[PDB]
């Protein structure tokens, strides 16, 4: 068995930083993990690979002719801790559906046997500002059973969490996609942990971890590394280790209860 | 003649707040303006209408039967300063293309004669995290000749500005869509104005205004108003009046020069 997890959230909220650090901590623990980038920015694996980014399946298929001319060993790359990494890519802005590459990538990985038995986890890093096309496919097509949403006390980030939850509810009659929890990626604001706990309770889930805002993240990323690799003694490294432990141990996977805009505004008013 | 302007940028960056305050200042000046919401959040007109939000063309067409059973007077609503307001709407998350409502709305407004002669400005408030489907239509179909991008020193916000610029370049052979400028919506960080000026110069455009971070915005929005209406003496009100003056006077409309990720990272490193 392997656990298939997807990380969703609004742009810039910390999906790729949180996912790569979480995965590095899992690898440090002895888990075998694959990361599948499903965001057109295509930098979801750079901290594992010590790289600028990673060439995408869409790009490589075009240079090779067809996706069938690609071999899995050409596309998957291993980095820190043996973590395996792949990027979907997507069409250029203004041309075709921004999520089309996700569909091509996941189908390629399935057919080519990337989901081999001794993997323990797969993480999809998915754009969540819209829930449609290839960005909805992990939910619609039952690819990621456990959704974790990165958010913050920012109104827009909480709105995005509610919108992703509505997409999970829409496909609850088929497959087994469920909400696993919220991850608060702090803006360094007072009572922010309590605010995201309250939001999670209203949705029917939990805040799995509160990730502090810490400048060591930027110092690690300037050097193309996770904090786990860059400074294993950092306080922030222990934060990602705690998040990883709680993801491993999590057993609460729910069909969420989306809230109204009045409820969301009341949350923000109350917690000041 | 009327000037057709579209405001793009990443989610949560300040498109709707900046657009509604800019438009209120234009109305205070004596201009006749229409706002067309092109973001599924559908709260792009609430500060003009003193409202929770606005019912969308997609919603109203469904309750009425077809979009042809709607009359323009049923859909357009006037608020502060006589500003006319309409919301496109969009499908629920996980269902169909998130931008589909934009196409329906703009076509409805054109056919029903909303673009009547004594309008001076139309502003489209457009989601910019992806540039595809209905969100690309204002560019692809030559609906907004002047694009203004709201951004900040946030890496993701600058990436979004570069991605929108790539979409403008893609359709430069047809129509007349051009980049009009960047609007910096401050995160209260040092040298941020200089950073966005430098980005604008690299793209070939200009920073049209630096909007400060000011808590009066939240106090006005809790009361469902623009700062222009809520406190006409506020320093922030004069900021939006300066932005409005510069938009009116702007004559620089360019085909932008998108930059590479290395250039974008070098900008951030340099300005610290
Ligand atoms: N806990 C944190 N502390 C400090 N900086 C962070 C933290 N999480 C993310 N960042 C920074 O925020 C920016 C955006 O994070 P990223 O993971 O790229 O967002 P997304 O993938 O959701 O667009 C990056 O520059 C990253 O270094
Ligand atoms: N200059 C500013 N100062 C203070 N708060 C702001 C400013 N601009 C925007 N905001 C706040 O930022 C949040 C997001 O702005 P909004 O216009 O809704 O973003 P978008 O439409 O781009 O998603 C809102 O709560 C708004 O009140
Ligand atoms: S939103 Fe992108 S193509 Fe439908
Ligand atoms: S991205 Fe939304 S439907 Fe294509
Ligand atoms: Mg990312
Ligand atoms: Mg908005």
């Amino acid at each position: 068995a392997m656990r298939q997890c997807a990380i969703y959230g609004k742009g810039g909220i910390g999906k790729s930083t949180t996912t790569q650090n979480l995965v590095a901590a899992l690898a440090e623990m002895g888990k075998k993990v694959m990361i599948v980038g499903c965001d057109p920015k295509a930098d979801s694996t750079r901290l594992i690979l010590h790289s600028k980014a990673q060439n995408t399946i869409m790009e490589m298929a075009a240079e090779a002719g067809t996706v069938e001319d690609l071999e899995l060993e050409d596309v998957l790359k291993a980095g820190y801790g043996g973590v395996k990494c792949v990027e979907s890519g997507g069409p250029e802005p203004g041309v075709g559906c921004a999520g089309r590459g996700v569909i091509t990538a996941i189908n390629f990985l399935e057919e080519e046997g990337a989901y081999e038995d001794d993997l323990d986890f797969v993480f999809y890093d998915v754009l969540g500002d819209v829930v449609c096309g290839g960005f909805a496919m992990p939910i619609r097509e039952n690819k990621a059973q456990e959704i974790y949403i990165v958010c913050s006390g920012e109104m827009m980030a909480m709105y995005a969490a509610n919108n992703i939850s509505k997409g999970i509810v829409k496909y609850a009659n088929s497959g087994s996609v469920r909400l696993g929890g919220l991850i608060c990626n702090s803006r360094n604001t007072d009572r922010e942990d309590e605010l995201i706990i309250a939001l999670a309770n209203k949705l029917g889930t939990q805040m799995i971890h509160f990730v502090p805002r810490d400048n060591v993240v930027q110092r690690a990323e300037i050097r193309r590394m996770t904090v786990i690799e860059y400074d294993p003694k950092a306080k922030q490294a222990d934060e990602y280790r705690a998040l990883a432990r709680k993801v491993v141990d999590n057993k609460l996977l729910v069909i969420p209860n989306p809230i109204t805009m009045d409820e969301l505004e009341e949350l923000l008013m109350e917690f000041g």
